[PDB]
């Protein structure tokens, strides 16, 4: 749908068989969740943001459903204070900015 | 314009008489610039992001031009890795998400 920005643009997602809420985040290259449990192998990665860097687990080729749309791609797991859907997934569901 | 997300959604802005580039960032509540020089009084603020907290100067009622569109609002100044236009400004220029 269309989403305005008067509130945080939070949507419901399903990932790894679990239900979560996440912020649609055009300022994020990648997608990051806290407190989810994904199957399989992963690789450690350091990512940078406001206030410095944080250690995450990188999982590849993870299916995700984002407000009803299917995507597959890399998901980072680490201590973000809010779950974020980044451009690697947003491009797959046809998300654009408009003004 | 409409902006797709295959690349970072960077736009040109004018703020405090200076020209900068900045990321349209729907995951940002506030607007944050590195190395601009704004006039007048400000107050210290700590903000949180990925990897922790950072100290910023808070300037209020600052005029900004975002991709040709006029807004006025709070601008935070501090050591962000990339300049970010947040929802406090995006709502003023009619920015929405669409998918
Ligand atoms: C984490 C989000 C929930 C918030 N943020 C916005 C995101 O869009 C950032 C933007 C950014 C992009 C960069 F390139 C580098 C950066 F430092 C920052 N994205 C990011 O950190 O991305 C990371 C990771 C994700 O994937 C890749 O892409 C880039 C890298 C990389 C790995 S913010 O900046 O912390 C922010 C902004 C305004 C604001 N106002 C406030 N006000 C009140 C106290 C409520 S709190 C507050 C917080």
């Amino acid at each position: 749908p269309q989403i305005t920005l008067w509130q945080r643009p939070i949507v419901t997602i399903k990932v790894g068989g679990q239900l979560r809420e996440a912020l649609i985040d055009t300022g994020a290259d990648d997608t990051i969740f806290e407190e989810i449990n994904l199957p399989g192998r992963w690789k450690p990665k350091l990512i940078g943001g406001i206030g410095g860097f944080m250690k995450v687990r990188q999982y590849d080729q993870i299916p995700i459903e984002i407000c009803g749309h299917q995507a597959i791609g890399t998901v980072l797991v680490g201590p973000t204070p809010i779950n974020v859907i980044g451009r690697n997934m947003l491009t797959q569901i046809g998300c654009t900015l408009n003004f």
